[PDB]
């Protein structure tokens, strides 16, 4: 049975995804290096139970809704904005992704980036390439003994810190919440302190309304003269022209930016920033999280998630679905996804009692529009298959399945 | 203290402030401080009456200039290189030269870490493309440093510090050296360079400039490096065959390089730079700034002020680059020194002068090179006797210079 | 908050204060704190109107005591062990029991380091020699721990932590586990237990108790051990064949050992302890104090208080050692819980009611052990509807306890 | 190089032998233990180099009849078992190993504080008697605790690093300002250190500044319920006061490895008022007694004898003027002599006359004696006549041509 369950993988996900699939028993895998055109996409997805895609493939309403057999969708990536998360929820297909798999990559990028900035290496290299030699030591520093101020002490600030400390930098941080320090990191309660003390400032924050432009003319002029600004969290967090200002003012020595409010949609599309005129700014194409090793983690994680769901019904971490997860105990497990009618649960429970079946466990979780419930029962294939078909006749029923 | 005040220290070229702090602490307070270089003209003027000089790599102390200063005792290269100073001519006049050969250790190790971090990410190519309107975001062939193998070639002061910083970052560290060296942390000596080249994700060079290292990284070797690997050189301009490096990068056998030193380099920051490596967005080129930081300058300042101060106080030429190295521990009595050409009978005039004043020599350190000879002598005696002996010493044929240091 | 004042916490055997700060930090204030153990008249007396109780290892909660505790909602064993508690008995009554399985971690790793350092150094013997008046200065046989190899048998909470500290000190760290573990730091998993016994200078046991571990370190395993090596068992009393170790100690195949646990241990600090290990000055014997520290007692106070708090506030039996495990995140509404013998028709009545009273179910999590079942039900509605429902819930034939939690 | 005889008595580490073998010196009379007076006299009577430990006594009488002997090697730190004077008179330098066990002392301290903070020594002593005493009250983890180090030199410095890798916070007191390593904080007043520390350890030298610097007062200023560890010197702690403070329970325990008076050997009785305290570790001065240190000493002191014989370095000799000369083309000769006028004048005259250029020379004196190394550019024959002539300067204790 498991090997009649087809995974469609596009955009060159990492091999380990494929390894995990196969070791879980899912050996039916149509895999693609690039993205597919419209007519091939619909061809390959017409009968896929699962799909793993990444940034570029668009699962629009129409695409999802022609996908006849689609059980869940796996964004092997961070973003899910290429998927109709809500079209998908109406057909009862959850969407998973990998939000915290890039951590070491971003941390590393930053460390690498600051080392070079503190030295004026970006600037020296740009001149070098056009035949201008600029050997000077004025302005330049080792990072050892410098103060690094991390704004955003989440999954990434944490690891950034640990590295910064590995290199003997002094580590201070600001987060709108009280965070337990690792090694000898130090929490600064006010942001204007952190800015003042810090030789380099790094942002590691979510894209919310506390963060839109959290760094303006104001905040930046608060920063130490000669300092460095690093942004590789979100494109909206920093007011580019402000920093452009502060960079010609030479109030800042330089900067690195891996994200922008606006980004080229493909790589053939042009890039535009005013920062593009500063040799002392590292400008990178949102590759903060782009490494093979990151790809391997996203591989392990989003396959892992698809498989768990397929095998156990778990929606822990699904982005568009009520979150359920029940531990394994002996018996059969079934599951019902449905509109939020009242008395679906009354309907469900009546079914098992009629058949004289004990419900070992169940977990119903509701969102505004939908409901998902996983029920364990002690019974045989015959019995479970009838409950199944009965469960499929409940009013509201979007989808239901015997998982084992 | 009133006798210190007489010794002109001239520091040009903007040496670190802690150099002056170190003079002052040692009593030497008369100092002509210049932030920049001086022309032919105000050189010879500020120097004329100058006991000690401090230059970096732009002041040119050539023969004529060295002949011009009527009172120069030592020279302090507050940098590594000494090629800007005619070593064989301060020697001729009995002026030892000093420098700071290893005051740049962290700075170079730090720089290499940053470079390899960004090169494994295809960041330099990304930044160049980005700054000209090209976006190119992809994950293929970009990698993290952690878990990667670093191949350090030349495991001396810098290799070693580089290695330490590298394993702190998660890298497995290997090295090759022509001598057998004791590893720190989990570094590993590799017996063949071809072994080390075949394995490394990154190879970084910290060897010295000499026949063995001249073009030691040539075609054959680059060819032995791992496909998709990285070449880094912040050692010497003559270690890597650059045309070869260029041909490897063009055929994508190497995926990047960072080079800080070149066969030939620009003499000032107004002199243009060229290299066949300029055509590559995936190569960091930096203008010999491996050891160019303020921490490094601070280190050089203390090192060399100390050497100059020590020479002045106790006559040590330990570490001097063009001069016989003598030093003797302070040890009760009066101390003299005597720099001479190796004339027959100099030593023999030296002890008769003391014999002939019934003066006991508690200590004597004599060292020579080709025609030069430096000897420092520690004596139990009066001052008038110490001053008298000095006069006698100064008249010995072959005597370049001699001084009663205390 | 006046609601809470009703709910009596009975703490015996003197648990750490941090337990009381959580308790009071959560509006929970009727606390009957005791430092010591209680006798039966003291216990029934002081438990009869207890809503919760925290005890330790000496308090014996039997069926006759439990079937007396009239208001007993849950039981916290402020400890690792639960053998002093009658789990089936409290399960029969719908009383979760909780504990702190992994709260002693650092306290055990810290002990083993101290011990291995002094053992390698032959300190226990020199100490006992000194106190008896004998001076034994030697260097034959003593070692620093840096660069020696630690074999950890059981690579879990304590093992992992043990290896981290050991690496801090420069030891080489190897482990053998029955399952495949991700090694921390530079830790190395050894696949065959015999190579590990073969290479290791010190071997420290950190495994559970069970047939797979029982006497798992016997005469065979002891001889696989490196000459002049050291054994340390602070896991469980059944894992080492003490008389085998005693023989290997007598024969000097081993240099020493540290045993904190024993097949038979005194019931109280008043009962004598005997061991054929008592004869050997080069063995540390410790009265099962592996996890006995104040920091550990404070880990415990926090973990176990938090849990009893969480259960009283939100139903969570996540972690119970004798009860179905249920947990639901919070959001908008009110929340019921319901404990019942699993009887025909319970879930049917539950849902019949909700539709009698017109209540829409937001979330529901039911789990069961054998005849026992526990369901926690979030519903959206106002307090009259709620408590209308819960009164019907207690009427369902089978119900053991139902509470409108919030 | 085979004609040179080394006598190593008392089981110096095998790295000493491995090194002599490397440097091409193979004639070795090795002895696991100490020689009694006749054997010693017979093995040494032709030895060039003796390497001993702390039990051997090279007295004048033995040294003096020691015919072929050129340098002495204490594979140890003490040189009080060696008559340094008798040895100089005869121009025999004495080498030893000043600091070869810093880690060993730091380790002992870490293990001791960790157990002592757990009451493990008492607990263990009780368990050896039948008494079980399981308790958490008063037992403490090391991490998060204040360790106060008194004396921040080789060993203090090191100990604070370990302590830090354990999670302790490290404070220190030193009579001078020092650069703290890691998170170490220098503490300007002894009393302030004493009050704050959960565990105090000592690493000062033996001198008046140091005698009983920890007395009734200082102990009473230690935090109630803290620990004192001394592996420094026997003269640093007022022991009776410590006793008192363990008796009154102001201190929860101590560890003492050094004592005002120590048995001379393992066979002599050891006594002490602390012996009655199960919560006190007592150790027979083994803070440095480990194989790693014995090996470190092995390379070091073998290193120094090899160096003296190959090139004449007397750097670190404890009884001799220190002279050292880098090496250069030519021959090298050596003169040791009584410090008195014109030796150097006749030395130098010898080379003047045979018309031989002196490439360098280094002489250094004491009050009573003088040593000088000479690099000359000449064939072997001329160096020989020179030797013979230098051997004759009145004043000459000894002269040798090294290469
Ligand atoms: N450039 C790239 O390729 C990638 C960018 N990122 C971005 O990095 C950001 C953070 O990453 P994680 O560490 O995984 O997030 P996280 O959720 O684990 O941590 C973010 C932290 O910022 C804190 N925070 C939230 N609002 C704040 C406010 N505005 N002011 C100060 N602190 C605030 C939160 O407390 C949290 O600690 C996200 O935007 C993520 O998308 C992550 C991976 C790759
Ligand atoms: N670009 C820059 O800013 C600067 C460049 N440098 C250069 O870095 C180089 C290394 O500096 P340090 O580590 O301080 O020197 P170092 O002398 O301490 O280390 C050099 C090591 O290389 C080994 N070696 C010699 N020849 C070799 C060969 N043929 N193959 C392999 N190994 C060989 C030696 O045994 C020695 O261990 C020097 O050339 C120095 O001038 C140093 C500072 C700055
Ligand atoms: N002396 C004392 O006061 C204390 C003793 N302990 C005991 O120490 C032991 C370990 O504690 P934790 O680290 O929390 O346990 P843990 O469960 O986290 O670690 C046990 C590890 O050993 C492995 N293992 C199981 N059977 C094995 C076998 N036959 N051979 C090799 N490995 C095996 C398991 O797979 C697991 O990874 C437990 O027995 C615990 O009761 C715990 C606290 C204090
Ligand atoms: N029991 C044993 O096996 C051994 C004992 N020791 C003893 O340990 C002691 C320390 O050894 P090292 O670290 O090698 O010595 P060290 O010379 O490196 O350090 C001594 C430090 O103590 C300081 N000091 C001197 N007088 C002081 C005072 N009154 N108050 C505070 N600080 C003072 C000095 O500033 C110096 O920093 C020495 O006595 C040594 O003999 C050393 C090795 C082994």
């Amino acid at each position: 049975e498991k090997d009649k369950i087809k995974f469609l993988l596009v955009e060159g996900v990492h091999q380990k995804a494929l390894e995990s699939l196969r070791a879980a028993g899912y050996t039916n895998i149509e895999f693609h290096k690039g993205a597919l055109d419209d007519e091939q996409l619909k061809e390959s997805i017409r009968d896929a139970h699962f799909i793993g895609l990444r940034s570029r493939t668009h699962l629009t309403e129409d695409v999802i809704n022609a996908a006849e057999k689609l059980v869940a969708i796996g964004a092997f990536a961070i973003g899910t904005n290429q998927v109709d998360l809500d079209a998908a929820a109406k057909r009862g297909i959850p969407v998973f992704n990998a939000p915290f798999s890039n951590t070491r990559s971003v941390a590393e990028l930053v460390i690498g980036e600051l080392l070079l900035l503190l030295r004026g290496v970006p600037e020296a290299n740009a001149k070098a390439h056009r035949g201008v030699w600029n050997k000077l030591a004025a302005g330049s520093f080792e990072a050892r003994g410098k103060k690094l101020g991390i704004i955003g002490y989440g999954h990434i600030g944490t690891q950034l810190g640990i590295l910064a400390e590995s290199l003997g930098m002094y580590v201070y941080f600001y987060d709108i919440e009280n965070k337990l320090p690792l090694g000898n990191a130090t929490q600064v309660q006010h942001l204007s302190d952190l800015l003042n003390m810090s030789d380099v400032v790094s942002l590691h924050v979510p894209e919310n309304p506390s963060t839109k432009n959290m760094m303006g003319a104001k905040e930046i002029s608060l920063m130490k003269p000669g300092s460095l600004l690093i942004n590789a969290s979100r494109g909206t967090v920093v007011d580019i022209p402000a920093l452009a200002d502060a960079l010609a003012s030479k109030h800042l020595a330089g900067a690195a930016i891996d994200v922008f409010p606006t980004e080229p949609a493909t790589n053939s599309d042009p890039f535009t920033s005013p920062l593009a005129e500063f040799d002392n700014v590292l400008l990178t194409p949102h590759i903060g999280g782009s490494t093979q090793e990151a790809q391997e983690n996203i591989g392990l994680e989003v396959a892992g998630k698809l498989i768990k769901y397929s095998d156990n019904g778990s929606t822990l971490s699904a982005v568009n679905f009520p979150e359920v997860s029940l531990p394994l105990h002996v018996g059969r497990r079934l599951m019902h996804i449905h509109e939020n009618r009242p008395g679906v649960l009354t309907a469900l429970n009546k079914i098992f009692a009629e058949q004289g079946v004990n419900i070992a466990a169940q977990y119903l979780q509701t969102s505004a529009q939908m409901g998902y419930v996983v029920i364990d029962i002690e019974a045989d294939e015959d019995v479970a298959e009838k409950a199944l078909q009965a469960m499929k006749a409940i009013p509201g029923t979007i989808r239901a399945r015997l998982l084992y």
